């Protein structure tokens, strides 16, 4: 059975452990510990497919051991996640992608741009501002409520999508 590694990465407070458990466990967590850095597995279908997903939620502390590179660059695919509602994680996007062209040692990575808590009021970034930051990466970007389930799926879905154009 064909078995996807996606690695979920963004600012603190973006929803990477919302998004990552509402989709495997199906329920909406208040303050996850921000500490916690997991594997999720998951059987899921996309497209009539019977897949394997397995889903590294990122946490802890930057920093840039060959440890840390080694356990990043088995990602085939990459979330960067930021909050409609934090301008900062939207402005913190580029280094996220910055770091995963060094470790994949490539300027074409599976990537999709998702930009979660769209169930809030007081959005702080624009539709149109995360469409062309997208558009300027070649990616697909989807907006996503960790709480309400809105689009969770589809930036899963999307991201496997994109690495099996890759291949
Ligand atoms: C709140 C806890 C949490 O979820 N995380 C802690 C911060 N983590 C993290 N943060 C940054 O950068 C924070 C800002 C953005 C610009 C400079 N800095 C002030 N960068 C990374 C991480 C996680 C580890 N990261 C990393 C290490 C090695 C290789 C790669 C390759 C690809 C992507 C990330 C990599 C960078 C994580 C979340
Ligand atoms: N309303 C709302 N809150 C969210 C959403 N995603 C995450 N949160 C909350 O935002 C906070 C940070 O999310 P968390 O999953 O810890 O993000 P992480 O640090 O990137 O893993 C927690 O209190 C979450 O419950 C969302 O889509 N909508
Ligand atoms: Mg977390």
């Amino acid at each position: 059975m064909t078995e996807y590694k996606l690695v979920v990465v963004g600012a603190c407070g973006v929803g990477k452990s919302a998004l990552t458990i509402q989709l495997i466990q199906n329920h909406f967590v208040d303050e996850y510990d921000p500490t916690i850095e997991d594997s999720y597995r998951k059987q899921v279908v996309i497209d009539g497919e019977t897949s394997l997903l397995d889903i590294l939620d990122t946490a802890g502390q930057e920093e840039y051991s060959a440890m840390r590179d080694q356990y990043m660059r088995t990602g085939e695919g990459f979330l960067l996640v930021f909050a409609i509602n934090n301008t900062k994680s939207f402005e913190d996007i580029h280094h996220y992608r910055e770091q995963i062209k060094r470790v994949k040692d490539s300027e074409d990575v599976p990537m999709v741009l998702v930009g979660n808590k769209s169930d809030l009021p007081s959005r702080t970034v624009d539709t149109k501002q995360a469409q062309d930051l997208a558009r300027s990466y070649g990616i697909p970007f989807i907006e996503t409520s960790a709480k309400t389930r809105q689009g969770v799926d589809d930036a899963f879905y999307t991201l496997v999508r994109e690495i099996r154009k890759h291949k």
